[PDB]
């Protein structure tokens, strides 16, 4: 595995990031974790694709164009912004809202968010 | 596993944070990870414990009280800023401090940083 990559149990549903890579291959529950690619699980563009807004002191991160739900079953664990070796999560929870602000200095970002049902977006800046 | 612990490989080194815990014990090397409990591994607290200064619009983080060194073989790995729902982390580079500053509103953090050699490490606010 690779930095930042995240992977999750599909049988028991343990999801983790990578914070240093280069090993053999994670596994649990007997069976390699899945990778989970960005944009790999295509769900919904216009409700998973986090959109950037850059604002005073920072970027607003909304999911999507459309707000995605946030329901007890379905919606968005965390958006996670990445910029120059810094990665900022905020873990969300059914009930929230689909957003997130971070305070950073950075023109350059990537956001991704991980949607329970729906897997990984991301979109740059 | 539980949310936002820290394991690591013993055998090849993958280290992973838990984003969505609650399943089976992760694995790698065919061995269950190991849980890096922060201060579990006593090293020098004047070098591991991360000290926590209030700044301008949010946190300096520095490690330690005695700066750690940052060399190709030892160096902290990231530094990682907890509070109300986020994880900020900065990765960190041989030749790099081992600081980090986090813009973040906030009056109550927790600081963990992560030594090569030495472990997981945490501090309070
Ligand atoms: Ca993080
Ligand atoms: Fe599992
Ligand atoms: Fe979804
Ligand atoms: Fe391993
Ligand atoms: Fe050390």
């Amino acid at each position: 595995p690779k930095h930042l990559e995240v992977y999750k149990c599909t049988h028991c549903g343990n999801i983790v990031e990578v914070l240093h890579g280069g090993g053999a291959e994670l596994v649990c529950c007997g069976e390699p974790m899945k990778h989970m690619v960005e944009g790999s699980t295509d769900g919904a563009m216009e409700k998973h694709v986090p959109v950037i807004e850059k604002v005073d002191g920072g970027y607003l991160i909304k999911v999507g164009s459309v707000p995605h739900p946030m329901e007890e079953k379905h919606w968005i664990e965390w958006i996670e912004l990445l910029a120059d070796g810094r990665s900022y999560t905020k873990f969300l929870k059914p009930g929230d809202a689909p957003e997130a602000f971070f305070a950073i200095d950075a023109s350059k970002v990537t956001a991704r968010e991980y949607c329970n049902l729906h897997g990984h977006w991301k979109a740059e800046n």
